[PDB]
């Protein structure tokens, strides 16, 4: 009969985050015996704590946790201990030693490092073959990068790995300015507006950001200022980022695979939640209670794959 899964969503507003949570409906949609419990925790981790307790008073078969903050997952663990439920954590990744407290954590999400490596081949490929972006001809790529949240896996790997990367090709960088807008495009945009109206503005050379979000906000930010000319980076591939690729107003992104993530994490909900074992009936490959979906770069060489099909 009628298997609840309790789900919480870091904050619905979050771009990347409304693909996943919308693709999870589309997929419970086909399994007519689940129902689905989806909270939005508003970007709390206070408000997460109290929804979990409400979902596990209910009787939830088992939990689907994007937390606010990835440090809480030992928080929610022992929450989810006392009933014995099942918990897949998603898209933020919580420490291997808390993962490894609970037979019944799994975590569904990314090799956050990898998307760093792939944004960084795009900006060398791009920037080997515009030479023009070298405004001041040094040979040094004169940066600004706008960071995700502080201490989540994917904004720390990713701002780590698109500088080693492009150095360890052999390409020189300058951080010029560096700050974190949270994932978001308001604060992006603020925060680009800033550094375009300050002594550096005119140095910039290239825009970096951890995700499209705060790549638009970027783009934004540079229409106002008549500094379209500056490329901009991001990473997730939202369709709204596509358009922008298509345009050229976005130099490269990098697919984050919401569908696959969003049909991982329900497959595994749904099997621990029957009593199944994660994989069951699936092609997942865990590994160490973990699911990783690839990422792929795309710019406008290979744009027609993803684009609108
Ligand atoms: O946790 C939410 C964050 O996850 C990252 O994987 C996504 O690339 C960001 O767009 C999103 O804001
Ligand atoms: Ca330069």
């Amino acid at each position: 009969a009628d298997t609840r899964i309790g789900v919480t969503i870091y904050k619905y507003d979050d771009n990347f985050m409304s693909v996943v949570r919308k693709a999870i409906e589309q997929d419970a949609k086909a399994a007519p015996d689940v129902q689905l419990l989806m909270n939005d925790s508003q970007n709390d981790q206070s408000k997460q704590n109290d929804q979990i307790d409400v979902l596990l008073a209910k009787g939830v078969k088992a939990l689907a946790i994007n937390l606010v903050d990835p440090a809480a997952a030992g928080t929610v663990i022992e929450k989810a201990r006392g009933q014995n439920v099942p918990v897949v954590f998603f898209n933020k990744e919580p420490s291997r030693k808390a993962l490894d407290s609970y037979d019944k954590a799994y975590y569904v999400g990314t090799d956050s490092k990898e998307s760093g490596i792939i944004q960084g081949d795009l900006i060398a490929k791009h920037w080997a073959a515009n030479q023009g972006w070298d405004l001041n001809k040094d040979g040094q790529i004169q940066f600004v990068l706008l960071k995700g949240e502080p201490g989540h896996p994917d904004a720390e790997a990713r701002t780590t790995y698109v500088i080693k990367e492009l150095n360890d090709k052999g390409i020189k960088t300058e951080q010029l300015q560096l700050d974190t807008a949270m994932w978001d495009t308001a604060q992006a945009k603020d925060k680009m507006d800033a550094w375009l109206s300050g002594p550096n503005a005119n140095k910039i050379e290239v825009v970096i950001a951890n995700n499209d979000a705060m790549a638009m906000g970027a783009v934004e930010a540079l229409k106002a200022h008549n500094k379209s000319s500056i490329p901009v980076f991001g990473v997730d591939a939202l369709p709204e980022a596509l358009a922008l690729v298509k345009s050229g107003a976005l130099a490269g992104t990098v697919l984050n695979d919401a569908n696959n993530q969003a049909k991982a994490t329900f497959d595994l909900a749904k099997n621990l939640a029957d009593g199944k074992g994660a994989a069951d009936g699936t092609n997942w490959k865990i590994d160490n209670k973990v699911v990783r979906v690839p990422y792929v770069g795309v710019d406008k060489d290979n744009l027609a794959e993803f684009s609108k099909k």
